[PDB]
C-alpha cells in the first residue's frame, strides 16, 4: 500500500488541470464575487443561492456549481458546512477561504482574478503541447505553435493582449502595493522610467505615493494602445532593444526573466546609457532558491522557470549570483538585494558602488 | 503572513495545469524510460546522460531538461541530488509511470488526461453551466463517443489509457474478488479494447468472454484466447452471459441513462445473474485525503465530458439496483480506490 498511495498519486498529477479550469469557470461565473456580497452571518451559501444570481436559467446549474464548489472545496479554495434536510441528504454550503482575499476585488476594485484567467487562457495552455517538439528541434514552445515571439502575437490577437495586459496589471498592483510599504529606494528621484511596464499599473502607483515623481511609462506601441491616461505618467512606446527613456532611475519588473542573458545584457546596457552618472536600475524579480524543495515559494519560483521555458526566447529565473553577474556584466559597480513582498524581491544594481 | 500564504496559494492554483504538461513531456520524450534503464546504483542521472540519448543535436535540449525536470522535482514526482549540478532518480509514484514487470503502466493514462482533445472541454465549462448542455459537445459539436469514432488518434488514445489503468486496477481486484468462480460467460459490456476480459479468462480458463463495445473500439482490439469481440451499442441491448461486468460505465451517464443500461443487463441475464459494477463510490464530504479529491476530480472531469454523468455514492448505486429489478446489493470488494458492487437479481 506504498503502492495504493503511489496509484492515487497517479491520479492526482493526471488531473491536476481541473483544479485551475474548475476555478476559471467559477471566476468566469462570477461565483467568488456573488458569495463575498450574499453570504449570511455564519459565512456560508447555497450552491442554489449562488446559481439564483447567475444569468441561466438552466435547471442543471445548481447541481453543476455544486460539483465545481466541491472540487475548489476539497482543495480548500472555498471553504464548505455541511447541513442535514429533513428531506435527507445532507448539502454542502460554501464560503470563503483565505484565498478568495485574493481572487475577488478588494477596496480598491483589484484581485488576482484577472491573473487566473491569463494563466489559464488557451492560449497559453497551447505551446506546451510543443515543449517536446522544442527540445528535440531546437527553439522556444510558444513560437512552434504560433509561428512568431509570444509579443509579436500578442500584437497580433487583440483578445489575448488585453487578457495578457490585465493579468500583468493585476499581480502587480497588488505586489507593488506590497513593495511599496517595504521599499523605499524611489524616495528622492524626479523622473522614473517603467521599461516594459504594460499598461501603466506600477507607474501610477509609484506617482501616487511620490507625487512630485514624474514617471514615464514604456512599452510596445500594441500595449501603449491600451493604456489608461494616469495624471503623472507619460505612455510612451517603443523597443526597449533599441533603447529606452531617460530617467534617474529606471524600473524593471518581471522583464529580465522573459529574456535570455545575452538579451538581458543588451536591456541593461541600454538601461545604464540611459541613466545619469549615479543612477540605478531598480528589478523586481524572483530569486531562484538554491534546490527544488517542495516548500510553495520555491514551488512558485521554479513553475515560472517553467513558463519561462514554455513562452519566452530564452527566458528563465535566475539566483541572486545570477542577477549581480549581469549588472556587472553591463557595466553596473554595485548590487543590493533591497526588500522582498509577495515572494518578489527589489534589487537594485548602481552605476556607482 | 496569512496573506504572503494566501498569495503564494493562488500563483500555486493559477500554474497547476502545467505540473501534467511537464510530465507529459517527459514521458513523451521517454525519460522516465531511460532514467529507469540508465541510472547507476546511486539511483542518479544527469540531464545531460538522459539527453545523450534522445534523437537530438540540439545543444540546448540538456539545460532544457533540467528545467522540466526541476519542476517534476519540486513536486516529489522525480527526486534529486546535488553534486554544483542536478542528478535526477525516480520516486516511488515513477514505478507507476514505467513499464513494470507485465510491460503495464499509467504513462498511456496521463497521455490520455493530458490530450489536447479532452483539454479543450473545460474553456466550456462556463457555457454548459449557464445555458446548458455538455461542455465536450459544445466544443466538438459532437459526443465523446462519436468523436472518437471520427479521429482514429485519439481513439487509440483513450482504449489504450482506460487499457492500462484498468490492467493496473483490475490485477489487484482479482487477487481479492472472488465472485468471477463458476461462470461459465462473463460479458464485459463498455469494456474497451478488452484487457479486463483477458484477465478473466486467464486467471479462469473455464469462463469464457464477451468483449462488448463501441465498433470504432472493437476494430482495435487485439485478439485474445476466449474473449470474443463483439460490436454495437448498449443501450440496443447486450450480450448474453451467466454475469454482466461493467466498469467505469455508470459514472459516464444520468441516472435515467444507467437505467436504461441496467434494465438491458437485466433482460439478457438468466434468473440467477448478477451484475458487477467497479466505479469509485463518493465519499461524505469534500475532505482534503488524496483518495477523495481523486474521486472528485473524476465527478468534475464527468461534467466536462459527458451527459448527465457523475460520481455516486453507496446509496445512490443500490437505488439504480432497485429501480432497474435488482433485488439484492453489496459491496463486495475494493482496490486502488475502486469498489465492486454486485446487483443480484434476486433477493
Ligand atoms: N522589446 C520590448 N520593449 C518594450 N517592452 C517590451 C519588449 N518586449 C516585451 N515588452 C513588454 O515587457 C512586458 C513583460 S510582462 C511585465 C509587465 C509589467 N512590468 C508587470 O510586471 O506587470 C510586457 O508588457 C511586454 O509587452
Ligand atoms: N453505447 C455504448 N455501448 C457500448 N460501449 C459504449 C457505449 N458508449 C460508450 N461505450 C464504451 O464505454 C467505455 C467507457 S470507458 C471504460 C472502459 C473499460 N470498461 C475500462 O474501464 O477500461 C468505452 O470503451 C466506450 O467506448
Ligand atoms: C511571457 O511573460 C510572462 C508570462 C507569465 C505567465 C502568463 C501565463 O499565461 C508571467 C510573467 C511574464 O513576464
Amino acid at each position: 500500500s506504498s503502492d495504493e498511495e503511489a496509484n492515487l498519486f497517479a491520479h492526482q498529477l493526471a488531473r491536476a488541470a481541473s483544479l485551475p479550469m474548475a476555478l476559471k469557470a467559477a471566476i468566469e461565473l462570477d461565483v467568488l464575487e456573488i458569495m463575498a456580497k450574499s453570504v449570511p452571518p455564519s459565512g456560508y451559501i447555497s450552491p442554489a443561492e449562488i446559481a439564483a444570481q447567475l444569468p441561466t436559467t438552466n435547471p442543471e446549474a445548481p447541481v453543476m456549481l455544486d460539483r465545481v464548489l466541491r472540487l475548489l472545496a476539497s482543495y480548500s479554495v472555498v471553504t464548505y458546512t455541511l447541513r442535514e434536510l429533513p428531506s435527507g441528504k445532507v448539502e454542502r454550503l460554501y464560503g470563503l477561504a483565505p484565498v478568495c482575499k485574493f481572487l475577488t476585488k478588494n477596496e480598491d476594485g483589484v484581485s488576482l482574478a484577472p491573473f487566473l484567467l491569463l494563466a489559464t487562457d488557451k492560449v497559453l495552455l497551447e505551446p506546451w503541447f510543443y515543449l517536446k517538439d522544442a527540445i528535440l528541434e531546437g527553439g522556444i514552445p510558444f513560437n512552434k505553435a504560433y509561428g512568431m515571439n509570444i509579443w509579436d502575437y500578442f500584437g497580433t490577437d487583440h483578445r489575448i493582449n488585453k487578457v495578457f495586459n490585465k493579468g500583468m496589471s493585476s499581480n502587480s498592483t497588488i505586489t507593488m502595493k506590497k513593495i511599496l510599504e517595504m521599499y523605499n529606494g524611489f524616495e528622492g528621484l524626479t523622473t522614473i522610467v517603467d521599461v516594459g511596464g504594460g499598461t501603466g499599473a506600477v507607474a501610477s502607483m509609484i506617482v501616487a505615493k511620490y507625487p512630485s515623481i514624474n514617471a514615464i511609462n514604456f512599452d510596445l506601441p500594441h500595449v501603449i494602445q491600451d493604456a489608461p491616461a494616469f495624471s503623472g505618467v507619460e505612455h510612451l512606446g517603443g523597443d526597449m532593444f533599441d533603447g529606452v527613456p531617460k530617467g534617474d532611475a529606471i524600473f524593471i519588473k518581471w522583464i529580465c526573466h522573459d529574456w535570455s542573458d545575452e538579451h538581458c545584457l543588451k536591456l541593461l546596457k541600454n538601461c545604464y546609457a540611459a541613466l545619469p552618472d549615479h543612477g540605478k536600475v531598480i528589478v523586481a524579480e524572483y530569486i531562484l532558491p538554491p534546490s527544488p524543495d517542495p516548500s510553495i515559494a520555491t514551488k512558485v519560483v521554479i513553475h515560472m522557470d517553467a513558463l519561462m521555458l514554455a513562452y519566452n526566447p530564452g527566458g528563465k529565473e535566475r539566483t541572486e549570483k545570477e542577477f549581480q553577474a549581469l549588472a556587472m556584466a553591463s557595466g553596473f559597480r554595485g548590487f543590493k538585494v533591497a526588500s522582498c513582498a509577495f515572494n518578489t524581491y527589489v534589487m537594485e544594481f548602481l552605476k556607482t558602488a
